[PDB]
């Protein structure tokens, strides 16, 4: 393996235009990075001019106008630099990435099958195609531009700070590592607790997933309550972990605020000290502090670029390894003969391929094809001696061991290596259809063909008429993902594609595509009477054209068996717009269902408000301190600065306290809300139908994913976003109030530019996040096509369509190229315009402050205070707007949660009130006029008006044929699937109007696949019954002949078992399930098949256990029941669900069992 290549090597796919783009983008990034500290210096100069010249109004007005013009210049420079950076970097990255994918696909498809067998796998190649975005579309596309921009910002900030005020620059550069380490500790602790809480949520996910995977036994034994308890307990652990994260986040953020304010208080004092000794100015001091912070933050933001560079170096090393390899098969270099006779006579002295996946084996030894030209030959064999390898041998995949292969007296090795594939038409088991058009998927066999013979290929062979009446249209891009769900049309299209290909040599294969349609008759209609006859191996059907083939050519032990007449058989065991009113109502309902926590939530809200005010207060103090810097009275200045520093220390203490308070309390209410939501979701899902769990949409893994994802994202969004909106609204309110009470009509014009500032700062936040959207989905179609081509590399090499596939790949990756260029240009222009308007707004505000001061309307202090307070208010509003999309996502997840909760269920496990049930019954249950009871597939019909009657204290052993709904009759009794017209009469009355949990506690079942709970055996039997205790568990185990093995387990009587643990043998799990059914000690004991492949003695033990279970009370057993039936009074032998005579095993009436039971007994004996 490789740990990465040199960074420069990532640019070997850059032409002159790419070099120009990278140079322009680098220059733009450098200037954009240097611009911000330059604007800080210009702001310092403007504030110095606007405060130090208070007496000389004309001079300060002129200098403020000059520096507003400089602000406009900086805005234009940022516009140009950001446009250049964003657009050029995105375009160059897109171009290099696209040509990288193109070259990688062509190099990979050029490789031989050995490269995909012993070298880098097909799945690894598809994964590299996937992660080429991380490889070259991340590091050098935009992350390189961000790295250059942030390094420029860091260097420029340091230079500006050190030139302006070097004393303050040094002390602030000493300060920055403190805030850095405090922030690092906060993030480290928060992330650590978040990971731990994630593991607790993962355990909860396992619980709900296990609950839904075995929902059958869970719902049957009314284990919904048990599942809820387990899920709630796991939720509780994560809830406690969430409380820890809440304290950590509040403490860490409060500590960071405590550190900054305290550090600034000293720095502000030190700036006052510097103003006293006339070293620098107040504006210079403020700019120096801000520049040092900005440089440190720039380095912090540039570190992720280095991480991306490292991971991209590793990935680029992977694809450099893959491309730099050249195939070993190309030694011929197309230097053979292309004039051999089309009537090829392949002779194979040796056929061994020696698969490099499992080398040094000889699964094929001396098999000789010797196929007659024009006569359809066959081939049969076993999987362990795979016959498809022979097909590979004729396709010249270049793995010789001892012998050689000759084509009509000509070696394949010294031949064309390209014309060979031109004769050889191949259709393997998979259809190997690509994402491109069906017309293209037929054309690529013969590129030179026009549409006439393209249509003729699907007309003469197979059936083109399906395409004629195809609803989507004549030409289709194979639909979206799959046009044909059945897959037979895929086989017909593959055969038509091979028919456009030269029919000289066919290699038609088994084509085991689960055919149960006209697909067979069309396959025997397509290329079963073709004029020539070549190799054709088929195992799908014992009779499919294999008779019609003249030579059987039996293959086994790596050699050909008796060949010739096919009449004789061989000894084998072959079988054969969106309204927001609804969202507001949903949020109101969520708040109402979260009523008990409101108090604490409200308390946290209070803290949030305080936090917001504190921030604004801090800003005010900062601005106020600036005002105190330009004051002739030094003693009054010292008193004011000391008062402000003490107030800032108090602000830091309150910030710490109320930050911990707000974040702890908001995370407490969020944790409680999400836990309650999860519990309601589980209660609602466990209150659903069985068909609901059987629905295609409600996959178990997808139910778990839905619950976990929507719960956690709703928690995060609702909680954190509402916290930040509350605190930022408090910030904005107190900030606007302070500005208006200090000096109105300047706050008015700053509010006039408020949308400009908030929009520019939102775009700044987006630029920090990144302007490239979902990068993997940008090349989704090209990635999918590349993956399909790689997985089907055998077909691609066989049809000589690798160049055509690469051209299709270029046609697929061009639209992403154009879209990325346009998006980069639009993003650059928009960001530049936003920044220019931001700096124009800043210059206008400062100039209007100067105008107010000159006219005597106000003074410097009030103006600067209002300005810096309104600018932090705008920053807070920007945070609110940029976190609004989290509100959107939370709203969509909320409506998902509410459609999950508010859905109604036809079957009610916990009914409000029904007819009370007697404690003990007699067990007589009757199923009259029942139906299929499978709403998932109503087209299939089973149990055609079935009439089944049980008997009190008597077992029924209906067997039926295979696949007749054998294990579904029991589902009728427990109301799992509701019959549309049937009647399940229990103890004289229909069960529908009766209770569900109480009666379902009176019936036990053993599922076809017995299941496990938790990790031990005791918990399952304990799950079986609340009175299971230990004695009842042991006696039930003895009844199921299990205790003897339970006491004989390698570890104690409860070992490590379960789906998540280590599973036992099949018979042991059978007996555990039976023992649990017995410990349920139910009046009705439904049973199922339990002896699929059990050992003989185990089979007898299971038979005995079932005998005792059936002798206990009324029971229903639906196993195969070849013998030891314990003389069931009737056996409902139903043929495909229809009404039939209830012949018994004792053969009282030798009419129905004689016609059905006799032959299956004879076969089983």
């Amino acid at each position: 393996e490789i740990r990465g290549v040199a960074f420069k090597e990532l640019f070997r796919f850059a032409d002159g235009l790419d070099y120009v783009l990278m140079g322009i983008g680098s220059v733009g990034a450098f200037v954009h990075g240097c611009s911000l500290p330059l604007f800080l210096r210009f702001f310092a100069d403007l504030v110095n001019s606007f405060g130090s010249n208070s007496n000389n109004v004309e001079k300060m007005m002129e200098e403020v106008l000059k520096y507003a013009l400089y602000f406009l210049v900086v805005g234009a420079a940022i516009w140009a630099s950001s446009w250049a950076e964003i657009s050029c970097w995105m375009w160059s990255g897109e171009r290099q990435t696209t040509k990288m994918r193109i070259k990688y696909l062509e190099a990979a498809l050029n490789q031989d099958i050995q490269f995909f067998d012993t070298e880098v796998r097909t799945s690894d190649v598809v994964f590299a195609i996937n992660t080429d975005a991380v490889m070259v579309q991340d590091a050098i596309s935009e992350k390189l531009g961000n790295f250059i921009h942030y390094m420029a910002t860091f260097v420029s900030g340091f230079i500006v700070g050190f030139t302006a005020v070097w004393q303050l620059a040094l002390v602030t550069l000493a300060v920055v590592p403190l805030i850095a380490v405090i922030g690092g500790i906060h993030t480290t602790t928060l992330s650590k607790l978040s990971n731990k809480s994630q593991e607790s949520l993962s355990q909860a996910g396992n619980i709900v997933e296990q609950t839904v995977v075995q929902i059958r036994v869970v719902m049957a034994f009314v284990g919904e309550s048990r599942a809820s308890q387990a899920y709630s307990s796991a939720l509780k652990i994560a809830q406690k972990l969430g409380y820890k994260t809440g304290l950590a986040k509040g403490m860490g953020l409060g500590a960071t605020y405590f550190v900054v304010f305290c550090c600034y208080a000293l720095l502000l004092w030190y700036g006052g000290y510097l103003v006293r000794h006339h070293l620098t100015n107040g504006g210079l001091a403020i700019a120096t502090m801000f520049a040092v912070m900005i440089g440190g933050l720039a380095l912090g933001q540039s570190a992720p670029s280095m991480a991306a560079f490292a991971k991209a170096k590793v990935a680029a090393a992977k694809i450099f390894r893959i491309i730099d390899h050249k195939p070993t098969i190309e030694r011929n270099s197309e230097s053979g003969v292309e004039l051999d006779s089309v009537t090829g006579l392949v002779e194979l002295k040796n056929v061994d391929f020696s698969y490099p996946s499992r080398p040094d084996v000889k699964i094929l030894n001396n098999f000789c094809l010797s196929v007659p030209a024009g006569k359809t030959i066959a081939l049969v064999g076993s999987s362990g001696s795979g016959k498809s390898t022979v097909v590979s041998l004729i396709e010249r995949f270049y793995d010789p061991n001892s012998g050689q292969v000759l084509l009509d007296g000509q070696d394949l090795k010294t031949l064309k290596l390209r014309w060979l594939r031109q004769q050889i038409g191949l259709v393997s088991q998979e259809p190997a259809l690509f994402a491109t058009s069906i017309k293209e998927n037929i054309l690529l066999g013969r590129p030179d063909a026009d549409q006439v013979e393209i249509e003729e290929a699907a007309r003469v062979a197979n059936a083109h008429s399906f395409i004629i009446k195809l609803p989507d249209g004549f030409d289709t891009q194979v639909g979206e993902r799959g046009l044909q769900l059945s897959g037979g049309q895929k086989q017909r299209i593959a055969i038509a594609r091979a028919m456009l290909k030269n029919p000289a040599i066919l290699l038609l294969d088994e084509a085991t595509s689960a055919l149960d349609s006209e697909s067979e008759k069309l396959v025997q209609e397509a290329l079963d009477r073709f004029m020539i006859g070549r190799t054709t191996l088929i195992i799908a059907h014992r009779l499919s054209t294999i008779r019609k083939a003249d030579l059987v050519a039996v293959l086994q032990q790596g050699s050909v068996s008796e060949i010739g007449t096919h009449d004789e058989l061989f000894s084998k065991g072959e079988n054969g717009k969106l309204a927001f009113k609804d969202q507001a109502n949903s949020f109101w309902r969520l708040a109402k269902m979260n009523s008990p926590e409101w108090k604490y939530a409200l308390l946290g809200s209070v803290g949030s408000v305080i936090c917001g005010s504190l921030s604004a207060f801090f800003a005010y103090v900062l601005s106020a301190v600036l005002s105190v810097y330009y004051n002739p009275d030094h003693e009054y200045m010292i008193k004011q600065i000391d008062k402000y520093c003490y107030l800032l220390i108090g602000l830091s203490s309150a910030a710490l306290v109320f930050n911990t308070l707000q974040h702890s309390f908001w995370d407490i209410v969020g944790e409680n809300l999400t836990k309650r939501v999860r519990e309601k979701m589980l209660s609602a899902v466990l209150k659903n139908e069985m068909a609901w769990f059987d629905q295609e949409e409600n996959e178990s893994a997808r139910i778990a994913a839905r619950l976990a994802l929507d719960a956690n994202n709703v928690r995060s969004a609702i909680g954190d976003r509402i916290s930040v909106i509350v605190q930022n609204t408090a910030l904005m309110l107190v900030a606007c109030t302070a500005g208006f009470v200090l000096q109105w009509r300047l706050a008015l014009v700053l509010v006039a530019v408020f949308p400009v500032v908030v929009a520019a700062t939102v775009l700044q936040k987006m630029f920090m996040t990144g302007f490239s959207g979902d990068l993997e989905a940008a090349h989704a179609k090209g990635t999918q096509l590349a993956g399909e081509a790689i997985a089907n590399v055998r077909t691609v090499a066989a049809f000589n369509s690798e160049a055509k596939i690469v051209r299709l790949y270029t046609a697929n990756l061009e639209p992403p190229l154009k879209r990325c260029f346009w998006k980069g240009q639009i993003a650059g222009s928009g960001y530049g315009v936003a920044q220019f308007c931001l700096y124009a707004s800043y210059a206008l505000g400062l100039w209007y402050a100067s105008w107010l001061v000159k006219h005597g309307i106000s003074d410097f202090s009030k103006t600067i205070r209002v300005f810096m307070v309104l600018m932090v208010s705008a920053n807070g509003a920007a945070e609110t707007l940029t976190l609004a999309p989290d509100f959107i996502k939370g709203g969509q997840a909320m409506r998902s949660v509410f459609e999950l909760l508010d859905r109604k269920t036809e079957i009610e496990p916990d009914d409000p009130d029904t007819t009370p049930v007697p404690d003990r019954l007699r067990g007589e249950v009757e199923l009259k006029h029942i139906d299929f009871s499978y709403p998932s597939r109503p087209d299939i019909q089973i149990f055609r008006d079935l009439s089944l009657r049980a008997r009190a204290g008597k077992t029924l052993a209906l067997v039926g044929p295979s696949g007749c709904g054998k294990s579904s009759v029991i589902s009728l009794i427990q109301r799992f699937y509701e019959p549309s017209s049937g009647r399940v009469m229990i103890d004289g009355k229909d069960i529908r109007k009766y209770n569900l949990k109480a009666i379902r506690k009176h019936i036990a079942i053993v599922p076809q696949e017995p299941c496990l709970f938790g990790t031990t055996i005791y918990e399952n039997i304990a799950y079986g019954h609340e009175c299971a205790t230990e004695a009842e568990i042991i006696q039930a185990a003895t009844l199921a002949s299990a205790h003897k093995f339970i006491s004989a387990l390698p570890e104690g009587y409860k070992t490590y078992v379960g789906e998540r643990g280590v599973q036992l043998s099949g018979g042991q799990k059978q007996r555990i399930a039976i023992a649990r059914a017995l410990v349920r000690k139910a009046e009705i004991m439904l049973l199922d098949e339990a002896t699929s492949a059990l050992d003989a003695e185990s089979e007898r033990s299971v038979q005995e256990a079932l005998d005792q279970a059936c002798s206990g009370r009324t029971s229903i057993v639906v196993a195969h029941r070849l013998s030891t039936i314990r003389n069931a009074h009737v056996i409902a032998v139903i043929d495909d669900g229809k009404v039939a005579e209830q012949g018994s095993h004792s053969h009282l009436l030798k009419n129905h069992p004689d016609g059905i039971y006799a032959r299956m007994i004879q076969l089983q004996r």
